[PDB]
């Protein structure tokens, strides 16, 4: 009956809340944001780096569930802020299960996780399911391979309920810049407004991802915080590769004005995973998930965004 | 051509410090403790936790070899200091990585890892070779894990030059307590002293670990560093498993009198690996390296170390 939600104020945050007040569920969330507002949430400000108010808040609210997602969720700044990726990601997530543990709740912890724990994935191993190697290529990805381990260490060690997810590429309207689908649809608009020279900046459109839309994304969390099995993970992914030549080829084709395309640099990665498909078997035959929303509607529905702010 | 070994007044460190002055290698040790002093080691007071520290010093030095030992080494302490077991291995890794990246110094990094990062291996997969996939069991584990990936990442990511250790269990005089060998040959020590009544208190009997003495692990770090390969890992092992129970029985029949056994508690951890024996085939091909000192002699030498005073 009530979810805490951290890091609500987030992309998957204000959706997730939305999803959960509409299946009759109680919502609290956390931010930072001391002035952050969302419909029929309780707001609650929180740095997850503070251990102790960590286990204040979670004592305070005591819910049945939580869902978290305060974190550093950028690859490509995790290169050059590599120890605060992991202090955020690794130690927040450490705070928030010393909560529980030390509260002595009933509470189940959906701890999220990434594609980019898995790395480099064989040619043989993809679409890759949750029992392939990891090997992951970015800090990001070291940091969320370090919270799924110790996520099932705490089951383990500890009897805690938790679930670990391992979220492949998440897309929509309301996404930080700094994410391609942003960065792309961004750029087109402000060259539909002759704000910017019809000439597009990318980095590497040779790369290949999985694409869910996060109005799809959220239904998977809340089916697997009611059906999932304490202790497994659960890739959660649309199981199909698009490049990201092909993303960006799907926004040019919906925009007004011809744009030429240029390589932008400081978009390249050190290091980059060339390509991530996942299996969704496991989420699908554990909640009966299906995804809903086609690539083209999420990257239409970025560009209305953009277009009306 | 200059070596410089952080933790280098830890176990290891010393052994290690000993083994490279002999191959007329320069020694540069760095520790905490400003009242240590080694035979032909110039001592660094450093904190490896002090980022700007730690740049100074390798940019001082501008060594050709960097032996990374400074680190927090139980697995035991790690499950109540999970944060600061973290902060030490992962962080301070990085900032040694970070000092050499800067300082764009012709300089080869060993960081030492454990057969922790392997965790619960199947029995189709022992002894562990090193691609084997990593599923740590303990917090430990997991910041050794890290490290472990970090290390590929920069060869990769920025061309560096690292090698990566996985070193089972290391065993021999000067060893600080807390550690399995340690814990037993002092209170057999102390019953032969009449300071203990003739019962001795002990763990988890039935795990059972790959044993190798120090003074071959650092023969092996040594070679590793001479002929390893950049942006390998190597496993530093013997091959053989040995349960504790057997580990205890060869101690108490080098004792004197006559000793019951009883379980203490303190010493069982929330979750343990059972069992972790490695394969040495990589390092042993690369370097032409063989442990040298039987189980046997290394524990009588232990009991000898606490006869002695
Ligand atoms: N120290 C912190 N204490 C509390 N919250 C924190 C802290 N650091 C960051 N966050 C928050 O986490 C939220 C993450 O949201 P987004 O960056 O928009 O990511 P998204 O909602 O797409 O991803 C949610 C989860 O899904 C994963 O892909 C990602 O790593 C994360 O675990 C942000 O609002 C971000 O908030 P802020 O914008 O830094 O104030
Ligand atoms: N923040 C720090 N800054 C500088 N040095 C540090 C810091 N934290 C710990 N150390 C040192 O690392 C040394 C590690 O030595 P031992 O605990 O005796 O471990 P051992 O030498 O058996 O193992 C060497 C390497 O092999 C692995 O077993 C272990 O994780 C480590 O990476 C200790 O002298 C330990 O020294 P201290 O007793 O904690 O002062
Ligand atoms: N951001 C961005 N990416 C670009 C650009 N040009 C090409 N790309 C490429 O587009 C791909 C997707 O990059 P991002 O959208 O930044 O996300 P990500 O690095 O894949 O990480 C996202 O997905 C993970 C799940 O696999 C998430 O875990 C993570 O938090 C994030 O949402 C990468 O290969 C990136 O190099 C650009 O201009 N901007
Ligand atoms: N310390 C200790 N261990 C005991 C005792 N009784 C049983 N044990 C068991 O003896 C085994 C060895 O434990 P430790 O000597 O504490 O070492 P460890 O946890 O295996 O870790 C050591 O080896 C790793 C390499 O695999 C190293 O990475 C790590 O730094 C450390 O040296 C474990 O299964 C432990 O539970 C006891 O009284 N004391």
């Amino acid at each position: 009956m009530r979810a805490l939600i951290t890091g609500v104020a987030g992309f998957v945050g204000k959706y997730l809340a939305n999803h959960l007040t509409e299946q009759n569920v109680e919502v609290f969330g956390t931010s930072r944001n001391n002035e952050a507002k969302l419909p029929n949430v309780e707001m609650i400000s929180l740095d997850i780096m503070d251990s102790q108010r960590v286990k204040k808040v979670i004592s305070d609210i005591k819910p049945d569930y939580i869902f978290h997602l305060a974190a550093k969720s950028s690859v490509k700044d995790s290169w050059l802020n590599k120890k605060g990726t992991f202090s955020t990601n690794v130690f927040g997530t450490l705070h928030v299960l010393d909560a529980v543990r030390d509260s002595n709740l009933d509470c189940r912890i959906l701890t999220i996780g990434s594609s980019e724990e898995y790395g480099m994935i064989l040619p043989e191993e993809s679409p890759v399911s949750e029992e392939n190697q990891l090997r992951p290529m970015s800090p990001y990805g070291v940091s969320k391979a370090s919270v799924g381990m110790l996520a099932r260490q705490y089951v383990k060690a500890y009897g805690m309920d938790i679930i670990h997810t391992r979220t492949f590429n998440h897309i929509g309207p309301g996404q930080s810049l700094g994410f391609v689908t942003q960065d792309f649809a961004k750029q087109i608009v402000d060259i539909e407004m002759e704000k910017q020279e019809p000439i597009i900046k990318v980095g590497n459109l040779e790369a290949v991802r999985d694409f869910t839309d996060v109005r799809d994304i959220v239904q998977a969390y809340w089916l697997l915080s009611q059906y999932g099995k304490t202790g497994d993970v659960y890739n959660v992914c649309s199981g199909i590769g698009t490049r990201i030549q092909d993303v960006l080829d799907l926004l040019l084709a919906m925009a007004n004005v011809k744009i030429d395309t240029e390589l932008n640099p400081l978009q390249l990665r050190p290091s980059e995973v060339p390509t991530l498909i996942g299996s969704n078997k496991r989420l699908k035959d554990s909640t009966g998930w299906k995804p809903r929303i086609p690539l083209e509607k999420s990257l239409f529905e970025i560009l209305q965004s953009y277009r009306q702010a």
